[PDB]
Protein backbone atom coordinates (compact mmCIF):
# COMPACT_ATOMS: atom_id res chain seq x y z
CA UNK A 1 0.00 0.00 0.00
CA UNK A 2 1.95 3.62 0.87
CA UNK A 3 5.16 3.66 0.46
CA UNK A 4 8.18 3.60 3.07
CA UNK A 5 7.19 3.35 6.65
CA UNK A 6 3.24 4.17 6.10
CA UNK A 7 3.01 0.98 4.46
CA UNK A 8 4.89 -0.74 6.58
CA UNK A 9 6.32 0.54 9.63
CA UNK A 10 9.48 -1.41 10.29
CA UNK A 11 10.79 -0.95 6.67
CA UNK A 12 14.16 1.02 6.23
CA UNK A 13 16.16 2.55 3.89
CA UNK A 14 17.43 -1.76 3.21
CA UNK A 15 13.70 -2.58 2.89
CA UNK A 16 12.24 0.25 0.53
CA UNK A 17 12.37 -1.74 -2.83
CA UNK A 18 13.15 2.59 -3.84
CA UNK A 19 16.00 2.84 -1.94
CA UNK A 20 19.19 3.12 -4.81
CA UNK A 21 20.99 -0.19 -3.67
CA UNK A 22 24.60 1.06 -3.96
CA UNK A 23 23.53 3.89 -1.26
CA UNK A 24 22.57 0.79 1.06
CA UNK A 25 25.84 -1.03 0.58
CA UNK A 26 27.23 2.01 0.93
CA UNK A 27 25.60 2.78 4.33
CA UNK A 28 26.28 -1.05 5.71
CA UNK A 29 29.88 -0.83 7.20
CA UNK A 30 28.52 1.70 9.81
CA UNK A 31 24.97 0.14 10.53
CA UNK A 32 22.98 3.05 8.57
CA UNK A 33 21.34 0.39 6.31
CA UNK A 34 18.78 0.12 9.14
CA UNK A 35 16.61 2.39 11.60
CA UNK A 36 18.51 3.63 14.56
CA UNK A 37 17.74 2.37 17.73
CA UNK A 38 15.08 4.95 19.64
CA UNK A 39 17.66 7.43 20.68
CA UNK A 40 18.16 7.15 24.65
CA UNK A 41 17.85 10.83 25.50
CA UNK A 42 14.90 13.24 24.70
CA UNK A 43 14.29 16.83 24.36
CA UNK A 44 13.92 17.31 28.02
CA UNK A 45 16.90 16.40 28.88
CA UNK A 46 19.20 18.26 31.16
CA UNK A 47 21.05 20.72 28.73
CA UNK A 48 24.20 19.45 29.48
CA UNK A 49 23.17 15.39 28.83
CA UNK A 50 22.15 16.95 25.29
CA UNK A 51 25.53 18.22 24.61
CA UNK A 52 27.37 15.04 25.86
CA UNK A 53 25.31 13.46 23.34
CA UNK A 54 25.54 16.11 20.31
CA UNK A 55 29.71 15.61 21.44
CA UNK A 56 29.25 11.73 20.98
CA UNK A 57 27.38 12.01 17.37
CA UNK A 58 29.52 14.70 15.84
CA UNK A 59 32.88 11.99 16.70
CA UNK A 60 31.22 9.44 14.94
CA UNK A 61 29.34 10.96 12.37
CA UNK A 62 32.73 12.79 11.58
CA UNK A 63 34.61 9.50 11.59
CA UNK A 64 31.74 8.13 8.62
CA UNK A 65 32.27 10.97 6.86
CA UNK A 66 35.69 10.67 6.60
CA UNK A 67 35.69 7.07 5.82
CA UNK A 68 33.46 7.94 2.94
CA UNK A 69 36.12 10.23 1.17
CA UNK A 70 38.73 7.60 1.83
CA UNK A 71 39.61 5.75 -1.15
CA UNK A 72 39.29 9.30 -3.96
CA UNK A 73 41.81 10.76 -6.21
CA UNK A 74 41.90 14.31 -4.70
CA UNK A 75 40.13 16.90 -7.16
CA UNK A 76 42.62 18.23 -9.49
CA UNK A 77 43.67 22.12 -9.94
CA UNK A 78 41.96 23.72 -6.99
CA UNK A 79 43.76 26.37 -5.26
CA UNK A 80 42.82 26.77 -1.64
CA UNK A 81 43.32 29.15 0.86
CA UNK A 82 42.10 30.11 4.65
CA UNK A 83 41.05 33.41 5.38
CA UNK A 84 39.89 34.78 9.29
CA UNK A 85 37.48 37.07 9.95
CA UNK A 86 36.30 38.88 13.25
CA UNK A 87 32.85 37.85 14.12
CA UNK A 88 29.95 39.83 15.75
CA UNK A 89 31.33 37.99 19.39
CA UNK A 90 34.96 38.77 19.07
CA UNK A 91 34.84 35.15 17.68
CA UNK A 92 37.31 34.07 14.81
CA UNK A 93 35.31 33.00 11.60
CA UNK A 94 37.67 30.36 9.12
CA UNK A 95 36.29 30.92 5.79
CA UNK A 96 37.62 28.39 3.34
CA UNK A 97 38.16 29.77 -0.24
CA UNK A 98 38.44 27.17 -3.26
CA UNK A 99 38.72 28.44 -7.12
CA UNK A 100 40.18 26.11 -10.36
CA UNK A 101 43.72 26.77 -11.13
CA UNK A 102 44.60 29.24 -13.51
CA UNK A 103 41.19 31.13 -14.17
CA UNK A 104 41.59 34.08 -16.91
CA UNK A 105 38.91 36.01 -15.28
CA UNK A 106 35.98 36.16 -12.63
CA UNK A 107 33.63 33.24 -11.60
CA UNK A 108 30.57 32.99 -10.23
CA UNK A 109 30.73 32.63 -6.50
CA UNK A 110 29.15 30.28 -4.00
CA UNK A 111 29.26 31.03 -0.44
CA UNK A 112 28.90 27.73 1.28
CA UNK A 113 27.15 26.85 4.32
CA UNK A 114 27.75 23.29 6.21
CA UNK A 115 25.07 21.03 7.30
CA UNK A 116 24.91 18.93 11.09
CA UNK A 117 21.46 21.03 12.44
CA UNK A 118 23.08 23.96 12.93
CA UNK A 119 24.66 22.44 16.00
CA UNK A 120 27.51 19.66 15.20
CA UNK A 121 30.25 18.84 12.01
CA UNK A 122 33.20 21.23 11.11
CA UNK A 123 33.38 22.98 7.21
CA UNK A 124 36.71 21.87 7.64
CA UNK A 125 35.75 18.15 7.16
CA UNK A 126 36.45 15.91 3.94
CA UNK A 127 33.12 15.69 3.35
CA UNK A 128 32.57 19.88 2.71
CA UNK A 129 35.88 20.05 1.48
CA UNK A 130 35.13 18.01 -1.29
CA UNK A 131 31.53 19.33 -2.14
CA UNK A 132 33.59 22.72 -2.12
CA UNK A 133 36.89 21.80 -4.41
CA UNK A 134 34.08 19.78 -6.74
CA UNK A 135 32.09 22.99 -7.42
CA UNK A 136 35.13 24.53 -7.74
CA UNK A 137 35.91 22.67 -10.42
CA UNK A 138 33.15 23.13 -12.21
CA UNK A 139 34.05 27.08 -12.92
CA UNK A 140 33.24 28.21 -9.69
CA UNK A 141 34.95 30.38 -6.46
CA UNK A 142 33.30 28.87 -3.07
CA UNK A 143 33.76 30.43 0.11
CA UNK A 144 33.16 27.61 3.25
CA UNK A 145 32.37 29.66 6.12
CA UNK A 146 33.02 27.97 9.41
CA UNK A 147 30.91 29.09 11.45
CA UNK A 148 29.87 28.64 15.41
CA UNK A 149 27.80 25.68 15.95
CA UNK A 150 24.83 24.85 18.79
CA UNK A 151 27.08 22.49 20.12
CA UNK A 152 30.53 19.53 19.67
CA UNK A 153 33.96 21.25 19.20
CA UNK A 154 32.86 24.31 17.51
CA UNK A 155 30.09 24.69 20.27
CA UNK A 156 27.81 25.47 22.25
CA UNK A 157 26.84 28.44 20.83
CA UNK A 158 22.71 28.81 20.41
CA UNK A 159 20.70 30.52 17.94
CA UNK A 160 21.24 32.81 16.10
CA UNK A 161 25.15 32.67 16.91
CA UNK A 162 25.78 30.87 13.69
CA UNK A 163 23.08 32.47 11.37
CA UNK A 164 25.00 36.05 12.99
CA UNK A 165 28.10 34.54 11.87
CA UNK A 166 26.88 33.65 8.57
CA UNK A 167 25.68 37.28 7.99
CA UNK A 168 29.01 38.55 8.83
CA UNK A 169 30.95 35.81 6.39
CA UNK A 170 28.51 37.03 3.60
CA UNK A 171 28.94 40.24 3.86
CA UNK A 172 33.15 39.92 4.46
CA UNK A 173 32.86 37.99 0.56
CA UNK A 174 30.38 40.26 -0.83
CA UNK A 175 32.29 43.22 -0.09
CA UNK A 176 35.46 41.49 -1.72
CA UNK A 177 33.85 39.82 -5.21
CA UNK A 178 36.78 41.62 -7.28
CA UNK A 179 39.85 40.77 -5.54
CA UNK A 180 38.09 37.06 -4.99
CA UNK A 181 37.53 36.64 -8.54
CA UNK A 182 33.68 36.86 -7.98
CA UNK A 183 31.05 37.90 -10.46
CA UNK A 184 27.47 36.80 -8.96
CA UNK A 185 27.46 35.49 -5.53
CA UNK A 186 25.12 32.68 -4.45
CA UNK A 187 24.34 31.27 -1.09
CA UNK A 188 24.14 27.46 -0.94
CA UNK A 189 23.95 24.96 1.62
CA UNK A 190 22.35 21.27 2.32
CA UNK A 191 20.40 20.03 5.58
CA UNK A 192 21.22 22.76 8.26
CA UNK A 193 22.98 24.41 5.99
CA UNK A 194 19.80 24.77 3.70
CA UNK A 195 17.91 25.92 7.04
CA UNK A 196 21.12 28.52 7.42
CA UNK A 197 21.30 29.66 3.63
CA UNK A 198 17.16 29.99 3.70
CA UNK A 199 17.22 32.21 6.82
CA UNK A 200 20.41 34.09 5.33
CA UNK A 201 18.13 35.34 2.55
CA UNK A 202 15.02 36.10 4.66
CA UNK A 203 17.58 38.34 7.48
CA UNK A 204 19.28 39.77 4.73
CA UNK A 205 15.96 41.50 3.08
CA UNK A 206 15.18 42.70 6.62
CA UNK A 207 18.84 43.86 7.00
CA UNK A 208 18.82 46.18 3.37
CA UNK A 209 21.78 43.75 2.63
CA UNK A 210 20.11 41.43 -0.36
CA UNK A 211 23.01 43.09 -2.68
CA UNK A 212 25.20 40.54 -1.30
CA UNK A 213 22.71 37.47 -2.85
CA UNK A 214 22.36 36.94 -6.44
CA UNK A 215 21.03 33.54 -5.77
CA UNK A 216 20.10 30.83 -3.04
CA UNK A 217 20.47 26.98 -3.64
CA UNK A 218 19.39 24.85 -0.65
CA UNK A 219 19.74 20.82 -0.77
CA UNK A 220 17.74 18.52 1.57
CA UNK A 221 16.51 21.64 3.95
CA UNK A 222 16.36 21.12 7.51
CA UNK A 223 13.61 23.58 8.33
CA UNK A 224 10.76 22.60 10.07
CA UNK A 225 11.73 22.15 13.93
CA UNK A 226 8.57 19.85 13.66
CA UNK A 227 10.47 16.83 14.58
CA UNK A 228 9.32 16.15 18.27
CA UNK A 229 5.94 16.35 17.28
CA UNK A 230 3.39 13.12 17.42
CA UNK A 231 3.61 10.31 15.14
CA UNK A 232 0.09 11.70 14.12
CA UNK A 233 0.81 15.23 13.82
CA UNK A 234 3.67 14.79 11.61
CA UNK A 235 1.81 12.44 9.15
CA UNK A 236 -1.15 14.93 9.09
CA UNK A 237 1.30 18.23 8.48
CA UNK A 238 4.85 16.41 7.05
CA UNK A 239 4.04 12.92 6.24
CA UNK A 240 7.36 12.26 4.73
CA UNK A 241 8.91 12.78 8.49
CA UNK A 242 7.23 9.19 9.43
CA UNK A 243 7.68 7.88 5.52
CA UNK A 244 11.22 7.95 6.15
CA UNK A 245 11.74 8.24 9.56
CA UNK A 246 15.17 6.75 10.25
CA UNK A 247 16.29 6.55 7.02
CA UNK A 248 19.79 7.95 7.97
CA UNK A 249 18.55 10.76 10.08
CA UNK A 250 15.69 10.12 13.10
CA UNK A 251 12.96 12.88 13.70
CA UNK A 252 13.65 11.45 17.74
CA UNK A 253 17.64 12.41 17.88
CA UNK A 254 16.57 16.16 15.35
CA UNK A 255 14.16 16.82 18.23
CA UNK A 256 17.28 17.13 20.96
CA UNK A 257 18.91 18.82 18.47
CA UNK A 258 16.38 21.65 17.57
CA UNK A 259 16.32 21.51 21.47
CA UNK A 260 19.93 21.80 21.70
CA UNK A 261 19.72 24.65 18.91
CA UNK A 262 17.44 26.85 20.94
CA UNK A 263 17.21 25.80 24.22
CA UNK A 264 13.71 26.91 25.72
CA UNK A 265 12.48 26.88 22.09
CA UNK A 266 11.53 30.39 22.41
CA UNK A 267 12.35 30.27 18.44
CA UNK A 268 10.32 27.21 17.25
CA UNK A 269 7.73 29.56 14.80
CA UNK A 270 10.74 32.00 13.84
CA UNK A 271 11.53 31.78 10.41
CA UNK A 272 15.34 33.00 11.68
CA UNK A 273 15.62 29.07 13.36
CA UNK A 274 13.20 27.40 11.04
CA UNK A 275 12.65 29.33 7.78
CA UNK A 276 9.52 26.71 7.38
CA UNK A 277 7.64 29.36 9.03
CA UNK A 278 8.12 32.33 6.96
CA UNK A 279 5.11 34.05 5.78
CA UNK A 280 4.60 35.55 2.15
CA UNK A 281 6.09 39.06 3.63
CA UNK A 282 9.09 37.00 4.77
CA UNK A 283 9.76 35.54 0.78
CA UNK A 284 8.95 38.67 -1.06
CA UNK A 285 11.49 39.95 -3.01
CA UNK A 286 14.04 37.76 -2.39
CA UNK A 287 16.68 36.35 -5.17
CA UNK A 288 15.96 32.78 -7.72
CA UNK A 289 16.24 30.05 -5.63
CA UNK A 290 16.83 26.27 -5.75
CA UNK A 291 15.00 23.72 -3.20
CA UNK A 292 16.53 20.38 -4.46
CA UNK A 293 15.33 17.45 -2.43
CA UNK A 294 15.48 13.51 -2.16
CA UNK A 295 13.17 11.44 -2.80
CA UNK A 296 13.51 9.07 0.71
CA UNK A 297 14.59 11.52 2.88
CA UNK A 298 12.31 12.61 5.77
CA UNK A 299 12.78 16.23 4.99
CA UNK A 300 11.15 15.79 1.81
CA UNK A 301 7.81 17.53 2.19
CA UNK A 302 9.01 20.63 4.31
CA UNK A 303 11.82 21.37 1.49
CA UNK A 304 8.51 20.98 -1.24
CA UNK A 305 6.55 23.30 0.88
CA UNK A 306 9.36 25.88 1.01
CA UNK A 307 9.43 25.92 -2.69
CA UNK A 308 5.38 26.15 -2.80
CA UNK A 309 5.52 29.36 -0.50
CA UNK A 310 8.74 30.67 -2.54
CA UNK A 311 6.40 30.39 -5.81
CA UNK A 312 3.33 31.92 -4.09
CA UNK A 313 5.86 34.87 -3.34
CA UNK A 314 6.37 35.71 -6.77
CA UNK A 315 10.33 34.18 -6.09
CA UNK A 316 11.91 33.28 -9.56
CA UNK A 317 12.03 29.60 -7.97
CA UNK A 318 12.64 26.03 -9.11
CA UNK A 319 12.54 22.60 -7.40
CA UNK A 320 14.55 19.02 -8.07
CA UNK A 321 13.82 15.80 -6.72
CA UNK A 322 16.89 13.03 -6.47
CA UNK A 323 15.30 9.71 -7.10
CA UNK A 324 16.28 7.10 -4.65
CA UNK A 325 18.22 9.44 -2.53
CA UNK A 326 18.62 9.43 1.58
CA UNK A 327 18.86 12.17 3.22
CA UNK A 328 22.25 14.17 1.71
CA UNK A 329 22.70 11.03 -0.63
CA UNK A 330 23.75 13.34 -3.71
CA UNK A 331 27.03 15.11 -1.47
CA UNK A 332 27.76 11.59 0.51
CA UNK A 333 28.43 8.42 -1.60
CA UNK A 334 31.04 9.95 -4.22
CA UNK A 335 32.33 6.40 -4.29
CA UNK A 336 29.31 4.47 -4.38
CA UNK A 337 27.09 6.86 -6.45
CA UNK A 338 29.45 9.41 -8.46
CA UNK A 339 26.44 9.93 -10.79
CA UNK A 340 24.15 11.12 -8.06
CA UNK A 341 26.58 13.51 -6.57
CA UNK A 342 27.68 14.49 -10.11
CA UNK A 343 24.18 15.44 -11.74
CA UNK A 344 23.82 18.09 -8.06
CA UNK A 345 27.04 19.45 -8.63
CA UNK A 346 26.50 19.93 -12.28
CA UNK A 347 22.76 21.11 -11.30
CA UNK A 348 24.43 23.87 -8.56
CA UNK A 349 26.56 24.86 -11.61
CA UNK A 350 24.30 25.35 -14.12
CA UNK A 351 22.01 27.56 -11.47
CA UNK A 352 25.30 29.69 -10.53
CA UNK A 353 26.12 30.46 -14.43
CA UNK A 354 22.56 31.34 -15.28
CA UNK A 355 22.32 34.69 -13.40
CA UNK A 356 23.20 38.16 -13.91
CA UNK A 357 23.72 41.31 -11.52
C1 LIG B 1 24.99 13.38 10.83
C2 LIG B 1 23.77 14.08 11.42
C3 LIG B 1 23.82 15.46 11.47
C4 LIG B 1 22.61 16.12 12.03
O1 LIG B 1 22.56 17.48 12.10
O2 LIG B 1 21.51 15.42 12.45
C5 LIG B 1 21.50 14.04 12.42
C6 LIG B 1 20.40 13.40 12.88
C7 LIG B 1 20.35 11.96 12.88
O3 LIG B 1 19.25 11.23 13.34
C8 LIG B 1 21.47 11.22 12.34
C9 LIG B 1 22.61 11.91 11.85
C10 LIG B 1 22.67 13.36 11.90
Amino acid sequence: RRPGRLGDPDRCLRTDPRTDPRTVEALAPFGLDVNAAPAPIGPDAPREQQLEYAMGAEAAFEGVFAALMDGLDPVPGIERRTETISGPAGNEIKLYVHRPAGAVGPLPGIFHIHGGGMVILQAAGPVYVRFRDELAATGTVVVGVEYRNGAGVLGPHPFPAGLHDCAVALDWVHARRAELGISTLTVAGESGGGNLTLATAIRAKREGRLDAIDGVYALVPYISGMYGRSREEREAELPSLVECDGYFISCDLCAVFVEVYDPGTAHLTDPLAWPYHAAREDLVGLPPHVISVNEVDPLRDEGLAYYRKLVEAGVEARSRVVPGACHAADMMFRKAAPDMYEATVQDIHDFVTSLHR
